[PDB]
């Protein structure tokens, strides 16, 4: 996947994990990972403008707090990204969105809680693949910030 191609291109350390998706947080479950360490990637539209997207990385069970997410990227509000817009920007399908290897470069924020782990798991860009990566290495590849963007 373009996620794996980017890491290899940039020589970023990572571990590839594979599990069997059966077509019809799967990664935490099937890899026996603590859920706090398994991160999803969600896109949002800045001020509801669906070609100005931004990317948020957060534990799979956490809910994205759109007020916090807006404030983290310096915009007035954010709304959930259109299923279609997200796909054309990322090149990935929902349930397989990697923060890595996206087609379009956008701003990226990682939830702060990521920093309490040595490594975290993010989608490898296809169901059944997970990338394990140091949070600071993920941030360096994406020019990402660490900020509080969740509820609870
Ligand atoms: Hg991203």
């Amino acid at each position: 996947t373009p996620a794996i191609d980017l890491l290899k291109k940039q020589k970023i350390p990572f571990i590839l994990h594979t599990y069997d998706h059966d077509p019809n947080d799967e990664a935490a479950e099937k890899l026996g990972i603590d859920p706090n360490r398994s991160f999803k990637t969600l896109l949002v539209a800045e001020n509801g403008d669906q070609k100005k997207l931004a990317c948020f990385v957060l534990a799979t069970a956490n809910m994205l707090n759109l007020k916090k997410a807006a404030k983290s990227i310096g915009v007035k509000k954010v709304e959930m990204a259109d299923k279609d817009a997200a796909q054309k920007s990322t090149g990935y399908l929902v349930g397989g969105i990697s923060p890595l290897g996206q087609k379009k470069r956008v701003k990226t924020v990682i939830n702060s809680t990521a920093l309490e782990f040595e490594t975290i798991y993010v989608s490898g860009g296809k169901r059944g693949l997970s990338v394990e990566i140091a949070p600071q290495d993920l941030a360096k590849v994406l020019g990402a910030e660490f900020t509080d963007i969740v509820d609870e």
